[PDB]
């Protein structure tokens, strides 16, 4: 099956998922000098006060923190979006070394990790319907750079020992995702895709300009997770990122100048 190894990684995915060579694939390199400032873009509205986290899961390719999305509890509105998008989960992509790990790049610069806060358009009723629509998902992407520790991330870091292998989950209640946001909500936006199979072209990407800083010790703990299940030979969960894809006939817009 697909993964991030030499024999099943991103350069192989097109054989099972031909959309991998499609017209709206993610991630992309953000060329800051060719992005277009769009004064019609609205500020983002992030309403995470009533977020209800439920569980953290190692799914074999990343770890997901899952939220209750049965009501409009934690929503994203505004920006380039029409309507209301509910938060369903967040996860990260990261590297084996501090100089790689992000999926998006900025003027070819790679960050140590990238956080994806995943939201779905409530007009489609459920997440599975939303992924079939061109405006179904909105993903907030936040870059991580290695520096000072991020206090709001430590609760995530400390539970990773309990979900070391694929298929393990743990209860993870009362986590506030507001502690993961940067000070500024300036962003770039473009239409794209999931970055993992099935690579569906259903995502409005909103990539924040300002990275958050995490400490070396925090990111080191991400690198101790395993791709494998318990009892199988150990494969460290590192470099779970897809390289940049061609922009094709797309324009990246900026909310700032
Ligand atoms: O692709 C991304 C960003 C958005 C991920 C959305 C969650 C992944 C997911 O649920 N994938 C999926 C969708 C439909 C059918 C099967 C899997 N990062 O890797
Ligand atoms: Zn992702």
């Amino acid at each position: 099956h697909w993964g991030y190894g030499k024999h099943n990684g991103p350069e192989h995915w097109h054989k099972d998922f031909p959309i991998a060579k499609g017209e709206r694939q993610s991630p992309v390199d953000i060329d800051t000098h060719t992005a277009k400032y769009d004064p019609s873009l609205k500020p983002l509205s992030v309403s995470y006060d009533q977020a209800t986290s439920l569980r953290i899961l190692n799914n074999g390719h990343a770890f997901n923190v899952e939220f209750d999305d049965s009501q409009d509890k934690a929503v994203l509105k505004g920006g380039p979006l029409d309507g209301t998008y509910r938060l369903i989960q967040f996860h990260f992509h990261w590297g084996s070394l501090d100089g790689q790990g992000s999926e998006h790049t900025v003027d070819k610069k790679k960050y140590a990790a990238e956080l994806h806060l995943v939201h779905w358009n409530t007009k489609y009723g459920d997440f599975g319907k939303a992924v079939q629509q061109p405006d179904g998902l909105a993903v907030l992407g936040i870059f991580l750079k290695v520096g000072s520790a991020k206090p709001g991330l430590q609760k995530v870091v400390d539970v990773l020992d309990s979900i070391k292998t694929k298929g393990k989950s743990a209860d993870f209640t009362n986590f506030d995702p507001r502690g993961l946001l940067p000070e500024s909500l300036d962003y770039w936006t473009y239409p794209g895709s999931l970055t993992t199979p099935p690579l569906l072209e259903c995502v409005t990407w909103i990539v924040l300009k300002e990275p958050i800083s995490v400490s070396s010790e925090q990111v080191l703990k991400f690198r101790k997770l395993n791709f494998n299940g318990e009892g199988e030979p150990e494969e460290l969960m590192v470099d779970n990122w897809r390289p940049a894809q061609p922009l094709k006939n797309r324009q990246i817009k900026a909310s700032f100048k």
